[PDB]
């Protein structure tokens, strides 16, 4: 089913955010959005701010559907932190390591999560051409 590969997609990358990625050894500051009570400036530096959390809920909305679009997010996380703190700032090292242990599960599941990804784009595909088919009747 569409709704199954959505499920285990979105559980794999779900797991890699929990069990990996929040695990980093001091990775607090990416866990949540930034208060904007705690740190005034923050949203007036970053225009598109990132962090797990946000992450999650996105993945629990299938947002989703390929590797590239989970680490389009992933990478703002880090590259926030560039902007925000420098790029040798010890929260940007925290940052990278954070996507660099993406890189490694997602690299440790790519088979399973290549074959998810492009059978969610073939019963898109043809979704939305029935979908199609059916308004012209
Ligand atoms: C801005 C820094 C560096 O860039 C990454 C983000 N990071 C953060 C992030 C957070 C959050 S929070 C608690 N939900 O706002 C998400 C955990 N809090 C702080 C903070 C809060 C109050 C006083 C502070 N003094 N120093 C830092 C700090 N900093």
């Amino acid at each position: 089913s569409m709704d199954d590969d959505q499920v285990a997609f979105s559980f794999i990358l779900d797991n890699i955010v929990t069990q990996k990625m929040m695990a980093v050894p001091d990775s607090w500051p990416f866990h949540h959005p930034v208060n904007k009570k705690f740190v005034p400036d923050y949203y007036k530096v970053i225009v598109n701010p990132m962090d797990l959390e946000t992450i999650r809920k996105n993945i629990s909305k299938h947002k989703y559907q390929s590797r590239e679009s989970f680490l389009d997010d992933v990478n703002l996380i880090l590259a926030n932190s560039v902007k925000y703190n420098g790029p040798e700032s010890q929260y940007t090292k925290t940052a990278q390591e954070i996507v660099n242990v993406c890189y490694q599960t997602l690299t440790e599941y790519d088979e399973h999560l290549t074959q998810l990804e492009k059978d969610i784009c073939t019963a898109k595909e043809a979704a939305l051409e029935e979908a199609e088919l059916e308004s012209l009747d």
